[PDB]
């Protein structure tokens, strides 16, 4: 009973981790001037933002 | 008389410091997530690199 309460929930880590994948993304082509396909992820990356709290 | 011909013409000095400007400007935006604005430079560092040679 009360699983979801038993361990914890300080993130929804699925999220949290996908998000700080693709931002650590951006760094590396964006200093390779690859940018253009990379800087892409800013859009999945403010998305993904504000749903960090609407998620957990 | 050959006054072009008298100092030299390696490169067109204004387009060859235009160039090497953009793509200077890429890497600080780009390195703090800055490249959605930054990132555009891209297209003027593409065409101005062609230009390089019709140029000087």
């Amino acid at each position: 009973l009360e699983p979801d309460n038993v361990p914890m929930d300080m993130s929804p880590k699925a999220l949290q981790q996908k998000i700080h994948e693709l931002e650590g993304l951006m760094m590396q082509h964006a200093q390779n001037l690859e940018f253009e396909e990379a800087a892409q992820i800013r859009d999945q990356l403010h998305q993904l933002r504000e749903l960090f709290i609407a998620a957990s």
